């Protein structure tokens, strides 16, 4: 079935994701391929039918929604997994994005960032945490000037107690992980958000060491408005307690006045 309603093009690009073309409607997609020998975490569809837990945490974010990166399809190998994802196109990953551009200015940053908060909080809302939020794991629609979450494999479903597990970017992960081996899924949301907001407005990320982390000292390579300091500064307070709610987030100072995609596409995009 698979070749049948696929075309598969070119590698993209330890992660295995084809071009690909629905041969039915000529829709671009993307073919990510998982070895079951490599799968950590089985989830259970409905059906009672055990697939990778990627599978089940985009059943459960795939809707009209356009800030999470659709599952048209998936299959089962014998020794493998496929899942057919959306391809935008044309399309840019941030972390190629914030290479080429360097630092973004913070008008850009506000509309990024925003949909990536939408975005997360759709996920929590499906019951769903991503647990990778980075550059690499954001696509841009350069066209629509939409961004889209994408790479659900080191996910969880949402729970409300402590995480124990965790396979994301340690770089990304917060100092209650590096110390203690013990997370909770919000809070440490939060953490990476902060990463990825000083990473888009300095055109790198803040800490490498888990001595800099467990630190949490934050030290602007560029300039950054005071707003902006003030929420990287707090995404990263070192109690996850402290750390700001999603909504405290979208009511901080920095975020008010957004960009609409289209108009963030006609302004920084084309
Ligand atoms: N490091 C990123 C993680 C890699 C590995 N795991 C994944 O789950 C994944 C999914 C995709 C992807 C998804 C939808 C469209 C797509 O096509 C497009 F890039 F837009 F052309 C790719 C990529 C990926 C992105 C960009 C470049 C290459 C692969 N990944």
């Amino acid at each position: 079935p698979l070749e049948s309603q696929y075309q598969v093009g070119p590698l993209l690009g330890f992660g295995s994701v084809y071009s690909g073309i629905r041969v039915s409607d000529n829709l671009p997609v993307a073919i990510k391929h998982v070895e079951k020998d490599r799968i950590s975490d089985w989830g259970e569809l409905p059906n009672g039918t055990r697939v990778p837990m990627e599978v089940v945490l985009l059943k459960k974010v795939s809707s009209g929604f356009s800030g999470v990166i659709r599952l048209l399809d998936w299959f089962e190998r014998p020794d493998s997994f496929v899942l057919i994802l959306e391809r935008p196109e044309p399309v840019q990953d941030l972390f190629d994005f914030i290479t080429e551009r360097g630092a973004l200015q913070e008008e850009l940053a506000r509309s990024f960032f925003w949909q990536v908060l939408e975005a997360v909080r759709h996920c929590h809302n499906c019951g769903v945490l991503h647990r990778d939020i980075k550059d690499e794991n954001i696509l841009i629609d350069l066209n629509r000037g939409e961004l889209k979450l994408i790479d659900f494999g080191s996910g969880a479903l949402l729970k409300d107690t402590v995480y124990t597990d965790f396979d994301g970017t340690r770089v990304y992960s917060p100092p209650e992980w590096i110390r203690y081996h013990r997370y909770h899924g919000r809070s440490a949301a939060v953490w990476s958000l902060g990463i990825l907001l000083y990473d888009m407005v300095c055109g790198d990320i803040p800490f490498e060491h888990d001595e800099e982390i467990i630190r949490g000292q934050v030290f602007f390579r560029q300039r950054v408005s005071s707003e902006c300091q003030h929420l990287i500064r707090w995404c990263l307070a070192l109690r996850p307690s402290d750390r700001p709610t999603f909504e405290e987030i979208q009511n901080h100072p920095w975020m008010q006045d957004v960009l609409l995609p289209q108009e963030t596409a006609e302004i920084h995009l084309h």
